[PDB]
């Protein structure tokens, strides 16, 4: 202001933040927030996983417990265990010392690490662009653009068929310049919820390799999506068979409910230990000059679970609890729309997976739901299934039924 | 590697890391780690502050405790109280809604936030360089250079007088281009430990004001340094009188022992609420595109202490415990060097404050201390007092005495 800062333009309101403001001002007792991006139980409350609560109690009583700095790359028994749970069918990647793992400030910080590294050591001399799904998590675009990488998209949501636009994605893969960067969702695509089949994945991998593209997997919902850890990491482990180095950005925010503790890991899967160590040393330079070292509390908890056979088994029970409740809400919503004979097909509701769903509603229909049924969710029709429970799912189905019947497109 | 990554050259190890590796390989029973980057108690061990142990139990036993996402700018009860403890003499800054406060990944993350914002909204319009003390924490230079700002230095360590180079710093402030960026240490200068006196600060501020420089304060040791929170933030609050907007990067790593939980805050002290809100909205964009939101555990602990009068009083006792122990070690070391009649003057050991000290030892004397007395510290003579205690301080004094006498 003695320095020109009053000339700055104040930034536009965050998308999620402005919806939340409107939800909170609504005075109707039947209102529902269907934009919450975190798991909720059947009463609509945050839910601490019993295994996580148990692990944090165990950790706090340990004689060695303290608040001292971690190594720059993070807590070693966390980074090692985080890689192991991704690659249970491929333990040789760890034992051959081929995975460079950096504990990160959750999934977003892992993406920031990978993108910073890839921009400096790949984009600089190749001019490659990064390709993200259309639609995707909106930070995927701005995070990469802020680091100076040009962002392109590949088609993903086929709105007419309410399904995955396999042919559009494949066509973009084949026509993109060789050696482009492709940001892939490992499972439970955000925001649509619809994943490629295994058959579609194999064809996707074939074309990615034929064009020599560089692959970055984002895996934010392993185990949380299906309750089965190896099923949810299937695409990652299938890609290992092709013997191309690649990157993985991993979050424990949802599958351990650690959200605000910021527990994640970035991995580079090298072809040999020598390159693993070259890359790791450069990743440490980025880490040193952004955060210095990562937060310990969530990592200690995750390492405790992952390295204990009994806590691991109890965590898998908690994953089953969460994934089953979402599946049950998807079934309830779809079953009510079928019973109400709502125009259109509604099987995409149960063919999708994870806590986000592209419903297929239009902006007019979403606005109708907001004004007449006090449902708050995104204009593109994305809902969070976590907001749905036994007390409101019939109200939600009735709203959708009315909106679609009243406002056909 | 199918992508050219085998052509990357492996970065060389950090000097501190390589030093610690050498310390732990040394089998000599009298070895001392003089490079510990964190507080240690009188027995050489990590030390959880009693108030922090109490605060964390209170936090986790609270009925509403959970692990949910914080807002982009962090836990409001933390960021408000983090500003309050900096500006206790100046409560009008908060009541007029003039402080934009962003919870960060400790002091490093606060610095990254401040530097990213200043590069984007100040440096690219003015061409300003940032001036850091010579010496300073080495990440200050690389953090700013990585973001595209040219880094200059101002003189700080007077090696011949073993003191603060006031005239050199003042001369650089006066000759730097108008509108330059100056990174200042609020108290307990890292790595020398020597601070400007209050009268030197007043003259420093006048010259900064007359050249219209932009000021960024780093405050990583408030309360930890002297045991007195308001004394340690005196320079911050004195600068408030000059009515220029400015930045503060705050860390709770040392003063709450929260090191690995990564608890800190960046503040922009605006002239008015309008610009405060403009800057804050741009800070949130940077934060959204790097970490999304900051880690909750340490911030909840800090907010519990800072918002409770009784816990705050307990924490102030822990601050007295830590600062007193470091002062006593400095006194023990200084008094032994005086009694050993070690050539040179050693009052700088007790005129410095905080955990880090420039000893004045030469590289050959430091190397002598490592090989003959198994003391591990930096070749510029910087030591950490945290590793000193009753079991080894006399060994350290005798090493310095021998090193200085043998290598004049």
């Amino acid at each position: 202001s003695d320095y020109g800062f009053a000339n700055i333009e104040e930034a536009k309101a965050d998308a999620i933040f402005k919806l939340n403001a409107q939800y909170h001002q609504d005075e109707d007792p039947k209102k529902v927030n269907m934009s919450v991006g975190a798991y909720r139980d059947d009463t609509g409350k945050p839910w601490i996983l019993p295994a996580v609560k148990k692990a944090s109690k165990i950790v706090e009583e340990q004689a060695s417990f303290n608040h001292e700095y971690l190594p720059i790359a993070g807590l070693p028994r966390f980074t090692k265990a985080a890689a192991e749970v991704l690659f249970r069918p491929n333990p040789h990647l760890l034992s051959e010392d081929r995975v460079a793992s950096m504990q990160s400030v959750s999934g977003t910080g892992a993406n920031f690490l990978a993108a910073s590294f890839i921009e400096t050591f790949y984009v600089k001399h190749t001019g490659a662009h990064v390709y993200i799904s259309n639609p995707t998590w909106p930070v995927h675009r701005t995070l990469w653009e802020k680091l100076g990488v040009t962002v392109e998209t590949y088609p993903y949501w086929d709105a007419k068929n309410r399904s995955f636009d396999y042919e559009g994605m494949l066509s973009t893969i084949k026509s993109a310049p060789e050696g482009s960067i492709f940001l892939l969702h490992a499972c439970a695509h955000n925001p649509t919820g619809i994943d490629p089949t295994r058959e579609q994945w194999l064809s996707i991998f074939e074309s990615l390799l034929s064009r020599k593209h560089l692959v970055v997997f984002d895996i934010a919902y392993q185990g949380f999506a299906s309750g089965d850890l190896n099923r949810d990491s299937w695409a990652l482990n299938e890609f290992v068979k092709y013997n191309k180095d690649f990157f993985v950005c991993q979050s424990f925010a949802k599958n351990m409910g650690l959200y605000g503790e910021r527990t994640g890991c970035m991995h580079y899967v090298a072809k040999d230990a020598s390159t693993k160590n070259k890359v790791l040393s450069q990743l440490c330079i980025v880490q040193r000059n952004t955060i210095s070292n990562p937060p310990a509390y969530g990592a200690r908890i995750a390492a405790e679970i992952l390295n204990s056979p009994q806590l691991f088994a109890e965590w898998e029970q908690d994953l089953k609890t969460m994934s089953s409740r979402i599946i049950e809400m998807r079934k309830r919503l779809r079953d009510s729309l079928v019973a109400l004979k709502t125009p259109g097909s509604w099987d995409h509701i149960t063919q999708q997976i994870g806590m986000f769903s592209f419903t297929g509603l239009t902006p007019a229909q979403v606005q109708f739901c907001q004004e007449r049924y006090h449902l708050y969710f995104s204009a593109n029709g994305r809902i969070s299934m976590a907001g749905l429970n036994n007390s409101n799912v019939e109200h939600v189905a009735q709203a959708f039924n009315h909106a679609v019947r009243e406002l056909p497109l």
